[PDB]
């Protein structure tokens, strides 16, 4: 979103989007899924820690590396940059590792069904199963958990360094032009406080946002292949793709209509920060001179701070009305859609469980993003502050 | 935890704890649950929005008000304070509203079983149930959701004002003694940046922490009355209270052993903040004078900042190893405990579902607290900074 990284941001992102679309179209249905080496299609290793060593996953890794390599080799000659390696390859690696973690989560999800089957068989007929099978199954689960832990730790470490690299680039570029840039009010805050909060906020709210989109993309095909049993939606009528449209619309609206409703919030934190800077400057001048910490001026500055903060707190009531209601209704959205299908007698028990489980695991990814909306507000305010400062 | 609020913190908290214990003992089993007015015991209104109007809940509200009134009337004469009303009554009200929200959540939980029963009956025999019963049930759910929304909005608003009152008290008390307190390094940051972050962090991490303890206290009796079917724990032997000890130990260790493991983390953010202050001061001096923004000094300050931040990022690997592992194993802890009971053939199907559901809803409250551990680290660092500054 900046110019310190990202060699030419005007055309870099367009090229990234176009190339991503071309590659995805080629792989998914473009007939590019032909595997001449070894037939790993229509058959995969069962649930175990070796699931990530079969030739299918190796082929996917190779394809991803080839695509990223072509893109990077184009851009490294089209337009050189000092931070090119981080700005391109680190982003690619972060996206890849997030996808890998979603896959590991799906594997843990799949491991549950046979264990429940074994438990049910033990409860019904006990002379078939012993304790050894249980210990073996727990061993397999620990095998998956170890890989999850190992990848997650390094993911966090690399994300931290990448974000700090971004902060270094921003600070260097601002301080390069400090002479004609200090005349703006609150200049000292822009380059240090704002950059720190941007780094810390993006380290926390960036991974979560990519993870939700990845979860939706991962679970979409199951709803595509399962929406043949739901022909009607409650107050819509009859659409050809029942569950996919419902899920996409629900998630997109829950993320976007809240932003539209609370569009005025990020414009208040701005003013809040300004008044606080006007406060802090005085104290910094007062830490040496004894004549600059007089009571009345401190009184006036704190009075202004209070007056702005009260208005900010006031403008959260009509946002919380929407957010809390959306959270409350979301728990039964996946069961609301099935009223006409039950009375029509089309669906059966067990398929209801599949739909409900899928919708629940989809909701789990956006729950954390919605529950922490103050951080997004702070990030958006930081974006506006830096953008206004850049001109 | 301070002296600006809380008239005499040395003896106030001890009195609060003792009085809370006395009241709880009197009500729970002290025989104080006699209701001479109307017999609401051993019978309650079914699942509806009127559940919070029966004489049982009114009696509880009256008892709570009487206890808080006695305590406040004692302290308002024992030791006067300027902020007494906020410091006592606001805390009481916040705790009460959190309990109320947990109760509403329990009601929504209970509403599920009959709806599934109706759905199953519709699936088996369709000539009994029509669409009107479904619409009525959805109406009842909306009735509960409305109360949830209305209470939550005002809860957030009041918490915001109470926290800002705390910040006002702290700032007034520090600025009262500014002359002999400015000689400490980084004084300007203590009174403005640290107070702001303390307010914003406590507004977010305070409610979540109280909510988890309230959830545990609410669900404890069910495990007390249900642990008669589990006589053995996996590698423990035979204890008289199976599930209660397991739940309490699991939650307490997951919250506390992580803190013990990462005890060294809060001591690093301190230094981080110091170096950043040493940076910002220079820029604030440079916003007017043109001879104080020389490149080399900025270089040295940023070099120090980078050197400290790298060490901080390094010390998260061995903390994430524990945190991610704890999150990963927690998903199957409630099913691990039941291996000996299944092979012993004591428990039956359906009771397993109850145990698993209870443990899942207990885990849901601590999941949000564990997933956001950076905020707790920041809060603890703020506490240490202010405590060191106060002496
Ligand atoms: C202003 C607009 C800005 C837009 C910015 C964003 C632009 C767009 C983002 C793209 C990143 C994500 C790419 C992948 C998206 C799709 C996600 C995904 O999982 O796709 C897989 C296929 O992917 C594929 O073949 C696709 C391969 C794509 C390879 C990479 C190409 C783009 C490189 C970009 C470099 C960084 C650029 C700068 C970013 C900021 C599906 O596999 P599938 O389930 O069948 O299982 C196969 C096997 O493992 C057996 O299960
Ligand atoms: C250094 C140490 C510091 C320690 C600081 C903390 C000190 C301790 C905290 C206490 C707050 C919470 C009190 C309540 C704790 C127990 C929580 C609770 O829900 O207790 C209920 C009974 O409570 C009761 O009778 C108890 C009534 C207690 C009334 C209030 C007394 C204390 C007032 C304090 C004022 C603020 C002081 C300063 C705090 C910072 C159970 O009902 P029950 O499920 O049977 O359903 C009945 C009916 O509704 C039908 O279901």
């Amino acid at each position: 979103m900046f110019k310190s990284f990202f060699p030419k941001p005007g055309t870099f992102f367009l090229s990234a989007f176009v190339w991503a679309l071309i590659a995805v179209i080629f792989w998914q249905a473009g007939g590019g899924d032909w595997v001449a080496r070894i037939t790993g299609a229509s058959g995969q290793i069962p649930i175990s820690a070796a699931r990530f060593w079969s030739l299918d996953f190796l082929i996917f890794y190779a394809y991803y590396i080839v695509c990223v390599g072509l893109f990077a080799l184009f851009w490294f000659i089209y337009s050189p940059h000092r931070w090119q390696y981080w700005s391109i390859l680190g982003t690619a690696l972060i996206i890849f590792v997030t996808w890998f973690l979603v896959e590991v989560g799906v594997a843990v999800n799949a491991w549950y069904a046979p264990f429940y089957d074994l438990i049910q068989t033990a409860l019904s007929s006990p002379h078939k199963v012993t304790i050894e099978q249980f210990y073996r199954e727990v061993g397999v689960f620990l095998g998956i958990a170890l890989i999850a832990v190992v990848i997650s730790v390094l993911n966090n470490f690399f994300v931290s360094h990448y974000v700090f690299r971004w902060r270094t680039a921003m600070n260097e570029y601002y301080m390069a032009n400090w002479q004609q840039l200090r005349h703006i009010e609150g200049a000292a805050q822009r380059v240090q406080e704002d950059t720190m909060r941007f780094a810390s906020t993006l380290e926390n709210m960036g991974v979560s946002f990519i993870n939700a989109i990845m979860t939706l993309i991962a679970f979409l095909p199951v709803l595509v292949t399962l929406s043949a049993h739901v022909p009607e939606l409650p107050i819509i009528g009859h659409i050809p793709y029942g569950l996919v449209i419902a899920a996409i619309v629900w998630s997109l609206m829950g993320t976007g209509l809240l932003a539209v409703v609370g569009i005025k919030l990020p414009g208040l934190e701005f003013k809040n920060q300004r008044v606080e800077a006007a406060y802090r400057k005085e104290l910094v001048y007062g830490e040496d001179d004894a004549t600059r910490a007089t009571p009345p001026t401190v009184r006036e500055l704190f009075s202004a701070v209070r007056k702005n903060y009260f208005r900010l707190y006031f403008h959260y009531m009509y946002f919380n009305i929407a957010r809390i209601l959306y959270l409350q209704v979301d728990n039964v959205f996946g069961l609301f859609l099935l009223f006409p299908s039950i009375v029509a007698g089309t669906i059966t028990l067990g398929l209801m469980t599949q739909i409900t489980n899928v919708f629940g695991q989809v909701r789990g990814a956006f729950q954390y993003l919605i529950n922490s909306w103050t951080t997004l507000v702070e990030l958006m305010s930081i974006y506006k502050r830096l953008r206004s400062f850049e001109h």
